[PDB]
């Protein structure tokens, strides 16, 4: 069954690098590692202006769209009713939050999150001594989010690993063995990020 225990929240925050790269985080590699991690309830959501693209991963794998509601189809960014299932209730891919509910999802579960470089996302996970895995984007560099990431290492060596089946697993297993010393950068919750998206108050 579902077996409530630990959830896994992942967010790309800024515009994703390439539709194919994301697939790795939502493909066979990620799926296999998920079941091996005791899957529970997967939730994913990001992008806004670019409206993302999603290489039709749901249809590609042959998923089933529950809540009948797909305006612009594609990924339905302007829709909070995105819910897909794999095989048969195996993997649950759902998206219903756009930089305006992230904290809402964590508090509800609060167990484990995979932030590639989300300054806000890591912020909460930090105060909650929650061990997460940071997917660093060596390929890119213009991403300000990563810039803020490289700083975390300077202080120590935050679990950093690029989207690889050999490297990503190292961070996962490591995150379930040791925690990062209480260090909540910026005296403010992920809310501070909200200002970035809002830009003008």
């Amino acid at each position: 069954g579902i077996i409530e225990e630990k959830a896994l929240f992942v967010t790309c925050g800024a515009t994703v690098p390439f539709p194919k790269l994301v697939s790795c985080v939502l493909s066979d590699e990620f799926c296999q590692e998920l079941i091996q991690y005791g899957f529970v309830r997967l939730i994913i959501q990001f992008g806004r202006n670019y409206s993302s693209e999603f290489e039709h991963l749901v249809q590609e794998r042959g998923g089933q769209r529950e809540s009948q509601k797909i305006p612009i189809d594609q990924f339905g960014c302007g829709d909070t009713a995105r819910q897909y299932v794999l095989m048969n209730g195996k993997l649950k891919v759902i998206g219903f939050d756009f930089s305006t509910k992230m904290q809402s999802i964590i508090r509800d579960y609060s167990d484990l999150v995979i932030s590639h470089a989300g300054t806000g996302s890591i912020l909460d996970s930090l105060r909650l001594n929650k061990p997460l895995i940071v997917c660093v984007n060596d390929s890119l560099m213009d991403n300000h989010q990563q810039q803020i990431a490289d700083k975390f290492v300077e202080l120590g060596y935050v679990w950093s690993c690029a989207p690889t089946e050999t490297g990503l697993i190292a961070g996962l297993r490591a995150s379930q063995t040791e925690k990062l010393k209480p260090f909540p950068v910026s005296h403010n919750p992920s809310f501070e990020r909200l200002l970035v998206e809002t830009i003008y108050s």
